[PDB]
């Protein structure tokens, strides 16, 4: 008989119990909960507890019982994307993965994580509510139907010179333009839009340098970043994944070697054992999709884009022959 304990697993919309082997490991369950969401694309999640300080993800080489996670039952992981796509439009395939993305980085914006101007928030939410309302109708769709329903963030709203159901209007004026989009295909102008934001997708980290100054680390898809705590939109100094050569860490000091030795050497401190933990785990993984992006699709990757083709096209000839 196998023994074993149980897990709940909270994704943007879900919530999953399961029953995970003691000796299991990360990725065992990693894999689990990857089948079971028909989800494929995996490489861009992983699973997040977190003690109260610094949060942290599943390795998926240890157990999932030896990481210092909370071991009350149901044991809490937080299904997330640790990693964000250059272009959505052209890395997420799967509905599902476009799907999780949309709503994990919705929320993003909408707790104010990542910076959104008032227009494009505007913009943005119009494109939620074709998602999750359908197309417009001016009749079922009667004023005030956007009452309370958090659209756009806190911020703009109090953006005092325009009133609370005003912005419906605003943003019930572009919804009716979205006549004809079905739920994915909202979501992915969601992202569009969204890919572009000053601080989308970056992982922000608090480092000095060797002098004492206060700056603030920026990892992302793009490179490293070093910012001027006092601008998260606009970094200070940018090293490209394929500019830098390696990234080394003695005691407590990164220190950045870029390629071309004709250039530069960049140094700074940040201690915290767990921290400087993660800031390399996110390292390495941007550092290999960046790459693998410039290369040739694997089969695995080519394989569904293809499912994508005639899926599309199926869905199409069956629509036009059918009429």
């Amino acid at each position: 008989q196998p023994k074993t304990f149980t897990v709940r697993i909270v994704t943007m919309d879900a919530e999953m119990e399961f029953n995970c082997e003691m000796k299991w490991k990360g990725k065992d369950l990693f894999d689990l909960v990857c089948r079971t969401l028909g989800l494929r694309e995996t490489w861009f999640f992983g699973l997040q507890y977190t003690i109260k300080d610094t949060v942290a993800w599943l390795k998926m080489d240890k157990k999932v019982l030896d990481h210092d996670v909370s071991k009350e039952e149901p044991v809490t992981f937080h299904f997330l994307a640790k990693f964000y796509p250059e272009n959505a439009e052209e890395e997420l395939v799967q509905e599902i993965t476009q799907h999780l993305f949309f709503l994990q980085v919705k929320k993003q914006i909408l707790d104010e994580k990542v910076y959104c101007p008032p227009e494009a928030s505007v913009l943005l939410a119009s494109y939620a509510v074709q998602a999750k309302y359908g197309d417009y109708d001016p009749s079922v769709h009667k004023r005030g139907f956007l009452a309370q329903e958090e659209l756009l963030p806190k911020r703009v709203i109090n953006l005092y010179q325009m009133t609370p159901e005003m912005w419906e209007e605003r943003i019930t004026a572009w919804y009716a333009e979205h006549r004809g989009r079905a739920r994915d295909e909202a979501e992915m102008e969601y992202l569009k839009i969204a890919q572009d934001l000053e601080m989308y997708g970056v992982n922000y980290f608090t480092i000095r340098n060797k002098k004492g100054t206060e700056l603030l680390l920026g990892v992302d898809a793009l490179g490293l970043h070093i910012y001027d705590p006092e601008n998260r939109l606009t970094p200070k100094i940018s090293f490209p994944w394929n500019e830098i050569r390696n990234i080394s860490y003695s005691d407590k000091e990164f220190t950045i070697k870029p390629l071309d030795k004709k250039i530069d050497v960049f140094k700074f401190n940040s201690s915290k054992l767990r921290v400087n933990k993660l800031i390399l785990q996110l390292c390495i993984g941007n550092h290999d999709l960046f790459m693998r992006r410039r290369k040739a699709d694997s089969l695995e990757v080519q394989q569904m884009k293809a499912q994508a083709r005639e899926e599309k096209a199926r869905k199409q000839m069956e629509r036009q022959r059918l009429a």
